[PDB]
């Protein structure tokens, strides 16, 4: 679909953004790509944070539906007005939809200062949709009303500005190598997976799994880091100090809080741990796992001019999030037609000499579904 390739732009933790168009003639507006949540929702005011914004004055085709609607994220908060309108998408399949959009009047902490994007595009589930599930999600929207199939895939990248991938309706085998595994679906809300088993350089966390997926383990592009629940995290981060012991750092930086910096010519990636994640599988007690370098979780911060980075595992309250740490080791298949994420070496996933992000299976776990939580 080389017409869909490379139709992502975006800045280091300013997230991956679209180029998408609204109403009759089209306004153009850059919309941050998002599978952490459910609406679709664009700037309507100016706001001076942005280029651009939606001016529902100059579209024939707007509708008003005269409501309101307040959406809250984990960080952020925006309050909107509901209509709908036709939306295209210039670099995605040629239709043209009539999908809702909220209006967005009044934000808090949700729209960043020196980013491209003036709007999110929520593609998870009408079920954590506000206000309520009544409100169908653009891709649902998108689907019940073209033949583009239910499914959408991303290569999120990152080399300052990153790139990649949204092959709507589609998969495109030049954007990974080797074999897409699949992790079901477990409900249709957010994605949400099961993880069965965590490594760190190989070596398992005997921890019960249920708690690495407590109360969720999610797929979110909406987000930066990897976010492993609070418990996990403490004992997460306690075998990769460990095994990384070669040099010492503060521990503030373990919690986020400072950079650490290095040469530039050589910093030692060889010398903080592999981390893997053992996924649920398509069959009774099969898993895989996908395994990230720190050329992931370790990701530079643009007084400084040496080759530096930030740690990018930290704790959570609401479950594990497979934000774009995760994300920029492979290509990911959100098969909504078949309640179903597939994972896959991503070609674009920066690694070096020795080491790789791979995809591998199929592994023996025992009581998978154990591992989910109610
Ligand atoms: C995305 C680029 C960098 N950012 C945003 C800057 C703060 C992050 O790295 C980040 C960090 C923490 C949390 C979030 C976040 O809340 N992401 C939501 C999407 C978003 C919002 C604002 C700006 C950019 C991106 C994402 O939807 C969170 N998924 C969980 C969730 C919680 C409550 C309600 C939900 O759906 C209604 C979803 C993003």
């Amino acid at each position: 679909f080389v017409e869909m390739v490379d139709n992502l732009r975006g800045k280091s933790g300013q997230g991956y953004y679209v180029e998408m168009t609204v109403g009759s003639p089209p306004q153009t507006l850059n919309i941050l790509v998002d599978t952490g949540s459910s609406n679709f929702a664009v700037g309507a005011a100016p706001h001076p944070f942005l280029h651009r914004y939606y001016q529902r004055q100059l579209s024939s085709t707007y509708r008003d539906l005269r409501k309101g609607v307040y959406v809250p994220y984990t960080q952020g908060k925006w309050e909107g007005e509901l209509g709908t309108d036709l939306v295209s998408i210039p670099h995605g399949p040629n239709v043209t939809v009539r999908a809702n959009i909220a209006a967005i009047t009044e934000s808090d902490k949700f729209f960043i200062n020196g980013s491209n994007w003036e709007g999110i595009l929520g593609l998870a589930y009408a079920e954590i949709a506000r206000p309520d599930d009544s409100l169908e999600p653009f891709f649902d929207s998108l689907v019940k009303q073209t033949h583009v199939p239910n499914l959408f895939s991303l290569q999120l990248c990152g080399a300052a500005s990153v790139g990649g991938s949204m092959i709507i309706g589609g998969i495109d085998h030049s954007l990974y190598t080797g074999s897409l595994w699949y992790t079901p679906i477990r409900r249709e809300w957010y994605y949400e997976v099961i993880i069965v088993r965590v490594e760190i350089n190989g070596q398992d966390l005997k921890m019960d799994c249920k708690e690495y997926n407590y109360d969720k383990s999610i797929v979110d592009s909406g987000t930066t880091n990897l976010r492993l629940p609070k418990k996990v995290f403490e004992a997460a981060v306690k075998s990769i100090k460990a095994a990384s012991s070669t040099e010492k750092f503060p521990d503030g930086f373990w919690l986020g809080e400072q950079l650490v910096c290095w040469q530039a010519g050589t910093t030692p990636w060889n010398i903080f741990p592999v981390i893997s994640l053992y996924l649920m599988g398509e069959v009774t007690n099969q898993s895989f796992r996908i395994t990230i370098l720190p050329q992931q979780y370790l990701r530079p911060v643009e007084t400084s001019q040496d080759d530096c980075y930030k740690f990018a595992i930290s704790q959570s309250s609401t479950g594990t999030v497979m934000g774009a740490v995760i994300m920029e080791g492979f290509y990911v298949v959100f098969d909504r037609a078949r309640k179903r994420i597939g994972f896959a070496v991503s070609a674009c996933h920066v690694h070096d000499e020795f080491r790789t992000a791979a995809v591998e299976g199929p592994f023996v776990t025992l009581d998978m579904e154990d591992c989910g939580y109610n």
